[PDB]
């Protein structure tokens, strides 16, 4: 049947339909801070989101996506471990049913309440579809979310969730500025990996920010009211839509800081 996060179609079953689930550069991974290699040659990250143009927000039955107009260099990522310019196409979240779980990557085994993924594709390849055929086709910016004070720049997303409660629904979502989701510091860890949901393609250069952002309990609660199911089907709350840590194998995690 279709993949998901339930006992019968969850992460442990994915390999039957996507053999790459057992590949050599799968994500997410646990970030062991004492084994990460400080690399002084790593350049600072360059996030240029001033001309970003959001279009829609959609519930796809797994998570919700905020999609951006990527027809021009409006919101791009460059610098850091990257060569070339990467265009923002969408961002989504992974969260848990409880505050002690929800993130995909863990730091020294610690799980955060959620994890934000800002997906970008290498412009050298023309479109997203071509990008996913290359080892360096994608760049994902990962931001941990912890429960504390409210993130003002997240409320606009929180407010629209009502209208896209079920699988397949979408709503126009223009003029959203993704800079309001960024932490103060841009220090990060980086390693080569993959998408964390099928097709689990190994085309991603992961950039995980060290500093997490805080969101209120009320903000995260609203994410948990979403539905995995389509309307007219038995209610199945969209929670725990995260994949467990995968073996690091022959990879090294590099830190941009000491
Ligand atoms: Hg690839
Ligand atoms: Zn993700």
């Amino acid at each position: 049947h279709h993949w998901g996060y339930g006992k019968h179609n969850g992460p442990e079953h994915w390999h039957k339909d996507f053999p790459i689930a057992k590949g050599e550069r799968q994500s997410p991974v646990d970030i062991d801070t004492h084994t990460a290699k400080y690399d002084p040659s790593l350049k600072p990250l360059s996030v240029s989101y001033d001309q970003a143009t959001s279009l829609r927000i959609l519930n796809n039955g797994h998570h919700f996506n905020v999609e951006f107009d990527d027809s021009q260099d409006k919101a791009v990522l460059k610098g850091g471990p990257l060569d070339g310019t990467y265009r923002l196409i969408q961002f989504h979240f992974h969260w848990g049913s409880l505050d002690g779980q929800g993130s995909e990557h863990t730091v020294d085994k610690k799980k955060y309440a959620a994890e934000l993924h800002l997906v970008h594709w290498n412009t050298k390849y023309g479109d997203f579809g071509k990008a996913v055929q290359q080892p360096d086709g994608l760049a994902v910016l990962g931001i941990f979310l912890k429960v504390g004070s409210a993130k003002p720049g997240l409320q606009k997303v929180v407010d629209v969730l009502d209208s896209i409660k079920t699988k397949g629904k979408s709503a126009d979502f223009t003029n959203f500025d993704p800079r309001g989701l960024l932490p103060e510091s841009l220090d990060y860890w980086t390693y080569p990996g993959s998408l964390t949901t099928p097709p689990l393609l190994e085309c991603v250069t992961w950039i995980v920010l060290k500093e997490p952002i805080s969101v209120s309990s009320e903000q995260v609660l609203k994410f948990r009211k979403l539905n995995f199911n389509g309307e007219g089907e038995p209610e199945e709350l969209m929670v725990d839509n995260w994949r467990p840590a995968q073996p690091l194998k022959n990879r090294q995690i590099k830190a941009s800081f000491k």
